């Protein structure tokens, strides 16, 4: 029987989530969150769906962040496998969407069901940032969602981004924010837990990047947040035969869950 984490995973690369469409896949999330006791505010912004969630009201605020859209296949004979079918293959998971980043936010979804089952008086908050339109044209949940935020004065003290931020084993390079675009102090707080997580969970350090990664977790960073992208193995996203070793998904959710345990446990 399927880990919680692969399951989830193929649940969302089934959904043909092709920009900005969601086929459910929010909705999915959703259900999932209710059941831990998240409120939960979907917002939409042009023709894209987008939500916000929070469980807690005391800082910090922790938000794992991401999207649920992905590119299109491109053309099926250069695809071995049905791209919105998840396939298993030698413990890969074949699939669009399966490195960026369906499989991400399958192993943040089981983290927090696991952080919570553990520590459900935890402290501060977890919030989830979830838009429909990172690989489209047209980017403008997350700037949509994190300016309804600031206007409200719910500041996002630390983020995870679950970009696909890996060259050959998951955690080997993450990526990191300049907090208020290097303008604002910044403890390390963030940092120094995934760093302590992916140490836990690999027994190295990974390799660290402070620039480049998406223009939503820029803007994150930008407006006040400690932003890190630590994500799956990049090969292969928007590519055909895009697929995420299911291991490598296994460990990131303990990534996932640690840094968690570090922050708020």
């Amino acid at each position: 029987t399927d880990s919680p984490v692969l399951a989830l995973a193929k649940e969302l690369i089934s959904r043909q989530s092709v920009t900005p469409a969601d086929a459910g896949c929010q909705d999915l999330m959703i259900e999932r969150l209710k059941a831990l006791g998240f409120e939960i505010e979907s917002m939409v912004f042009e023709d894209t769906t987008n939500f916000w969630a929070r469980r807690g009201t005391q800082s910090p605020l922790f938000v794992f962040a991401g999207h649920t859209d992905v590119v299109p296949a491109g053309p099926l004979s250069q695809w071995h496998t049905p791209p919105f079918e998840p396939t298993v293959i030698d413990g890969f998971l074949h699939g669009r969407g399966a490195a960026d980043m369906k499989g991400s936010l399958a192993c943040m979804i089981v983290a927090v069901e696991r952080f919570i089952a553990e520590h459900p008086d935890h402290q501060g908050s977890i919030g989830f940032l979830i838009t429909s339109d990172e690989e489209g044209p047209f980017i403008n949940g997350t700037v949509r969602v994190v300016e309804t935020l600031m206007a409200r004065n719910e500041l996002i003290d630390m983020c995870i981004v679950g970009e696909p931020s890996s060259t050959l084993a998951v955690g080997d390079v993450v990526k990191n924010g300049r907090r208020g675009g290097g303008f604002l102090t910044d403890t390390g707080e963030l940092l120094a837990a995934v760093v302590a997580a992916v140490e836990e969970v690999n027994h190295q350090a990974p390799a660290l990047l402070t620039t480049g990664g998406t223009s939503d977790g820029r803007f994150i960073a930008q407006m006040g947040a400690q932003v890190v992208e630590l994500g799956p193995v990049n090969a292969t996203i928007h590519k055909v035969n895009e697929c995420v070793r299911i291991a490598d998904l296994e460990k990131l959710t303990d990534m996932y869950q640690k840094t968690l345990n570090h922050l708020l446990g």
